[PDB]
């Protein structure tokens, strides 16, 4: 395909951004951290387009692969905010992860409404992954709001996965 | 599809159990922990039955894919046990890991007797992953450290053996 | 189908990780020999497949070089062995060095998926190089490892814009 090639490139952007942030952190370099933050954002921004772009075209599977990159970028962006001192990036990484969590439920709702259980479960998996990042973003800021929101989002994915299990075992 | 869809749904139970676990682990709160423990504890029981059901028909993979969920479920169940200090739960999670390694050994031993090379390697991978959890469940009962080491020593011993047979062709 | 050999070598690297994590200075040396065997054996499968043609099995073999060098990197720390840091580093640079070439070859052929898979080994090798470099405090490798990621992000960033022209 063609749209997946960007996503595979975007995933390497988040990966190189994660490595750069880890090697720039301990030896107090803010320049590498300025790359890793910018590298992660655009991989999320480009994934945000491809997620929406694949959703409309009629692909809910290609959209999901983009939604995980929001999770992976918001995950890496949380560290850059955490390792540095920017309480401004943690405010953006949550919105990025929360968007993926919100969109996953939609594709889940649509896939379950169409009878595509497998595609639904992949959306439920990204729902749990977004809850994981949001939970992590909340323990080092002590905000029980994000930790509570993550609880229901993770719990909601839990029950829907329980339902798809019985629906298969008939 | 098929009962595989149950397993993929079961894997999400262990994943969601882990996120809840992490949350209540740090942010002091045992109500989530017993929910997440039960969530993780449940998918482990579900995976155990599908393993047996897959063993009988003939499909060893569905059995293997279920055995991996026992390893992944036992991992989350051990984690709550370490933080919550429940030395009894560390045991149930350990027994869960001990079964998957043992059951994989059969599928590993069985696949090698038929000449199905990578069906064995998939069982050997599940054996090494189960040995890994027990090491964590021990890192300090020194016997279990032998049990986890012993399982790790033999999965390695066979993978280099199976790799000698593949490189000649 | 040297692919079946590679998956077996990964179980060698994995069991070496379990044994190295547990510790017995004998076990740490048995895990060291276990991983160092799968890395030198992955190097052979890489060379043979890269020579006959196959650029994926070479990459699939190179990924175990990163993972074998990664597992051996821990044994170096837990045993206090700066001589071991050389082998784990030597493999990581090799996997990184070979990946760039395989990336270069794949880009000339139009196998953009293959380049990105080769570029992933660049980041995975660059991360290990960084990990091996913060342990002894060698800032030469820490810049070298940073550059490896800076190249992988830079080359993959083009493939992201070059591919969306036909989305």
């Amino acid at each position: 395909g063609n749209l997946e090639l960007a996503l595979k490139a975007l995933q390497i952007l988040v990966n190189a951004a994660y490595v750069l942030a880890e090697i720039a952190r301990d030896r107090g370099n803010e320049e590498l951290l300025e790359k890793a933050a910018r590298l992660a954002e655009e991989a999320a921004r480009q994934a945000e387009e491809i997620a929406r772009q694949a959703r409309k075209e009629g692909n809910l599977e290609l959209a999901l692969k983009a939604l995980q990159i929001l999770v992976n970028a918001a995950y890496v962006l949380a560290e850059i905010a955490r390792d540095r001192g920017n309480e401004e990036l943690l405010e953006k990484a949550a919105r990025l992860a929360e968007e993926a969590a919100r969109q996953a439920e939609e594709i889940a709702r649509q896939a379950r409404k169409e009878g595509n259980l497998e595609l639904a479960l992949k959306a439920l998996q990204i729902l749990v992954n977004a809850a994981y990042v949001l939970a992590e973003i909340a323990r080092d800021r002590g905000n029980e709001e994000l930790l509570e929101k993550a609880a229901r989002l993770a719990e909601e994915a839990a029950r829907q996965a329980e339902e798809i299990a019985r629906q298969a075992r008939k």
